[PDB]
């Protein structure tokens, strides 16, 4: 028998990569359903997979929408093997900007895709995983979970739900056999404008969001994994017999995380991580 | 000239204790817009008020509900000294249970009222502060949102993002003059069974109810007086240099470290997993 993997947010970047990476793993033990929120989006994950030569039935397609129930139960019923031994949820959207600059509109679909959507899915498939005391469910995070970052509030607003909503559950799954882990990734290298932020916002934000974009560049160039590499993270986790809450995909952002956990008043973190990104 | 404070959620508990605390400071130094979802609930505010003989215009009552930005904006135009000194972001929801009994729209609402809501109080009264160069905001916070507990997983989710907004914000605001602080609380002493075990499973029901009894005798060692609560607002609103968090009480500190000292979350989850349930 396979493991059965369902992934969600396939079109790019980590998702599309770690599919086709299970998927084309020389020992075929994986089934991987990929899942995507537009069907036009499908031909890079297709060329990917024929390029790696994914065997026949290790990959297949579903439309999914996280932020429709509905949707996410046909997903479900579409799983023709009545199992999912690994659940992967990595559908997210980014919102960089000034919090005063941002539509209420984009704050609550960011909410609804990366946190409410996460729900949907833990809803919709944990019940099984927890009747066969079996299951492995592995959420993409980010160090943005980890702490705050500036111009990225509710970004990290929904990264640090994802924390609170897994390590909740995993309270309570560790004597079922279910297993979840967070996978944090640093910045990863994948594949509205600056006129209305500076319409929406003082002139002075918006050069300290200047300021804050050309630090991320550097932090980038410097720092930026791929999505191969992330992938692989992926799999430590889900390969573990005794998995951990959290991986780090690097080290990077340790002296930071560091500051913040040794100080919980918050002092030494905010200081530090103002003299990080302002200078 | 006063100091100008703004509270939300002030028909009971924290935002009730504090509105009255500040108006009936013996400073007199304090005018406090306590604003309510429904003003028609005004009346154990009031009552309290008066016991505490709040000067007149010490305290005035607005409408406001946080999962409205129209709501937001009259509050906003009824503070007729055009500017907020402090604000402080109370109003709050709470949701216990099976994460799939939960439904839907209970999921939605407590994200657009614990999360959402701070996030249309703070773009509605963060621009005349920055520009002003001055201004301090006060959030409610729970212990809740600095470690996951058990079949409160949506809570924690929206009080873990109420961390992650401010942190982000206070980063930001330090050079501009304004400063944010969450205060960090413990429990505050302020479905039927057929219909839970009929949406979950066997085990998941003898769990919740174990939590249930945890709860109780946590409540019952550590709830804490909401004007316990509301000093510690005073504490944090009076600091010269304030810091990002205050802690209403030192009970929960221990978990917190033992979160702390491991990034992994292997001892953070086996530890709580034993406290609340042996
Ligand atoms: C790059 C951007 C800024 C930044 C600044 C730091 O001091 C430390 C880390 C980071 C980056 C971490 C990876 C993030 C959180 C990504 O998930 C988003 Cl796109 C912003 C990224 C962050």
């Amino acid at each position: 028998a396979r493991t059965v993997v369902l992934i969600t947010g396939c079109s790019s970047g980590i998702g599309l990569h770690l599919a086709v990476r299970l998927a084309s793993d020389p020992s075929q033990s994986f089934k991987v359903y990929a899942t995507l929120r537009d069907l036009k989006t499908q031909g890079r994950l297709w060329e990917a997979a024929r390029a790696l030569a994914c065997p026949p039935g290790s990959l297949e397609t579903l439309q999914l929408d996280v932020r429709d129930s509905k949707s996410v139960a046909a997903a479900r019923e579409r799983v023709t093997e009545g199992r999912v031994d690994v659940l992967v949820c990595n559908a997210g959207l980014g919102l960089l900007g000034p919090l005063e600059a941002l539509g209420e509109d984009a704050v609550a679909s960011v909410l609804d895709v990366n946190v409410v959507g996460t729900v949907r899915m833990l809803q919709a498939f944990l019940p099984d995983m927890k009747r066969r005391g079996s299951g492995r469910v592995l959420v993409t995070g980010s160090v943005g979970g980890l702490m705050g970052l500036p111009f990225n509030d509710v970004y990290c607003a929904s990264k640090f739900a994802l924390e609170g909503l897994c390590e909740s559950l995993a309270v309570l799954l560790l004597p079922f056999g279910v297993h979840l882990s967070l996978i944090e990734c640093g910045p990863v290298h994948t594949a509205g404008s600056p006129e209305e932020v500076l319409d929406r916002t003082d002139i002075h934000t918006f050069h300290r969001f200047y300021q804050y974009l050309a630090h991320s560049k550097q932090v980038f160039r410097e720092a930026a994994q791929n999505p191969e590499e992330v992938a692989e993270v992926f799999l430590t986790a889900l390969r573990a017999p005794k998995p951990t809450l959290r991986y780090f995909t690097t080290e990077r952002f340790l002296p930071l995380l560091r500051m913040r956990l040794d100080d919980p008043s918050g002092s030494n973190y905010v200081t530090a991580m103002h003299r990080e990104v302002f200078g």
